[PDB]
């Protein structure tokens, strides 16, 4: 049934599976709360994802420990997207590049999410192209690693050609020549190997991680 | 010059450009121990970065840049790229990494490196995974490419925006580039953006690899890993 979707209805079910942006309630405790706030949507968000509840709940959770902070990432520069120079990690939390520095270490990734957000901005990214994005994330991040193990990875990867697809789709629809779109799809998923930079250094920088069996508890 | 490039001009551009595959010391103690395993794997890394210097400085575009964006280039790209490079040349030997012609090495090997293990893994699955989608050598040197201009354009003034403006030109005109392959090999329209996808999406695999690589090997303490940014402005220089 996600193998049958259009690209219009698979838009409308990531559009209406987006969770809520939340509130804020030491400056780590503020981002951490909110972090393990925003994780118990993205499982129910996840679980909406077409396709992934097509998956074991071995790759469910394979998928969402590998993507977790890229998701969190990407939804983050997301909200920021029209506030330059500044994090809205919430909206009554709009951070600076300054103060990141309140803590050591985390003004090289505060610099990096900030990049990124001036670059959705230049590009002029869509909140139906970010879903579609988002999706990629989850389902392409933990991908590479018996009966189950072919048949899941091939329908993962029919999944990610649909979402190819309704992207294309979305860009045709919008007066994007054929080259236009070829470029303009190149250019949002090489940004997508960035954000897998900025998790693992970010990741790095945390060491206040979801382990298997926490995760697995959350899906249920 | 480098934006009036046809595809075909192009890929010839990066096909001749491509540096060559060297061997690995000869005649090396085997067994290896946890030491001269990564010593001879750290003397071949060196010197196929010498060649990737003078590599990177015939993708089209790059000369362009000036100095300093050069170097950040290359400081985030350099594993990522000596990691394609492995993987595409272990992709017609299944379980195995072709390291150098006279160095094939199985897993079981890379047990002998505390943590390596992992990180071979990885390069053994993005391996199969050109096999099974039966990546192609035109297609490769556009990867390959792809990442040294991609990987650092986004952590670097006119002239700022100027250098990022430029490079993604020639991004766009790599990714024309790999439609046109596509194309010219027979694909439909849609085949043509599923595989592009395809492509661009393991190159997100390669950037994890990279970055646990590069944790892996400031992890056993190896004073020092990495070239610095020092070092490669020493090379790029004539
Ligand atoms: C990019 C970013 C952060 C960010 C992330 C890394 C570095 C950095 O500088 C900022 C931290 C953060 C992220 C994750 C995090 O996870 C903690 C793990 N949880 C505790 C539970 C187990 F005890 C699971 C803590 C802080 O705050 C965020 C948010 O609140 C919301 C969205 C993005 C971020
Ligand atoms: C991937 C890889 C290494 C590798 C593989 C897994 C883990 C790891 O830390 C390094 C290791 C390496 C050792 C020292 C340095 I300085 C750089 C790379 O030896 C290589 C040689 C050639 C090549 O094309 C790739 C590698
Ligand atoms: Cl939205």
């Amino acid at each position: 049934l996600a193998l049958s979707l259009t690209a219009d209805q698979m838009v409308s079910a990531l559009l209406d599976a987006e969770p809520p942006i939340l509130y804020s309630e030491s400056m780590m405790g503020l981002l951490t709360n909110l972090a393990d706030r925003e994780l118990v949507h993205m499982i129910n968000w996840a679980k909406r994802v077409p396709g992934f509840v097509d998956l074991t709940s071995h790759d469910q959770v394979h998928l969402l420990e590998c993507a977790w902070l890229e998701i969190l990432m990407i939804g983050l520069v997301w909200r920021s997207m029209e506030h330059p120079g500044k994090l809205l990690f919430a909206p009554n939390l709009l951070l600076d590049r300054n103060q990141g520095k309140c803590v050591e270490g985390m003004v090289e990734i505060f610099d990096m999410l900030l990049a990124t957000s001036s670059r959705f901005r230049m590009m002029n990214l869509q909140g139906e192209e970010f879903v579609c994005l988002k999706s990629i994330i989850l389902l392409n991040s933990g991908v590479y690693t018996t009966l189950k193990s072919l048949e899941e990875k091939d329908h993962i990867h029919r999944v990610l050609d649909k979402i190819t697809d309704t992207l294309i789709h979305l860009m045709a629809k919008a007066g994007l020549t054929l080259q236009q779109q070829h470029q303009r799809l190149a250019q949002l998923l090489l940004i997508l190997s960035h954000i897998r930079h900025m998790s693992n250094k970010g990741m790095e920088h945390l060491y206040v991680v979801p382990s298997y069996d926490l995760l697995l508890e959350m899906l249920d």
